[PDB]
RNA sequence: GGAUUGAAACGCCAUGCUCAGGCUGGCGAGUGCGCGCCACUCAUCAAG
């Protein structure tokens, strides 16, 4: 196993047709609008949730690709793990949970304060117009 | 390469505007009103 060797930046263009891409819990579930520009807004956490769900569906409990932060799409059919003192448990979590390895996580541990950062980072998505 | 009160963080699941109801019943464009009163095609020119 070896980590990636290059820095990456990506731009993703997605559209919505007659739908609510991301409701605003502070505007009666209306789609988010940017007050400064009037552009539609989609938080990063929404896209991260979608990515987590997609990977959970696609790999469905494979060896290295379990998803920790679930949203009631879980299935209890079958799980397996790599079978690897805080560093030990941190590496074990990273080595077999895709979302922890990708976005990071924070455990209730003291020595490192829990901070697992992860390489991937996403910003708020806003409408073109 | 230890720490940007940070690191992780869906507003989300779903819900017929429907059932229906004449713009109708009936009402002359009509009564009447000269295109009419006049005005040369005409004054000439072998047939070869």
């Amino acid at each position: 196993m070896t980590a990636i060797a290059n820095r990456y930046e990506f731009v993703l263009l997605f559209d919505v047709e007659n739908g609510n891409p991301n409701g605003d819990p502070d505007a009666g579930n209306m789609p988010r609008i940017d007050p400064e520009t009037g552009h539609g807004l989609v938080t990063d956490v929404c896209l991260k949730r979608k990515i987590r769900n997609h990977v959970a569906l696609t790999k469905e409990g494979a060896e290295r690709f379990n998803i920790y932060i679930q949203e009631k799409a879980i299935l209890n059919e079958t799980h397996e793990r790599a079978y690897t003192d805080a560093k030990r448990v941190t590496d074990w979590m990273c080595t077999n949970f895709y979302d922890i390895r990708t976005f990071g996580a924070v455990m209730t541990t003291e020595v490192n304060c829990g901070q697992v950062r992860g390489p991937v980072q996403m910003a708020f998505a806003r409408s073109v117009e």
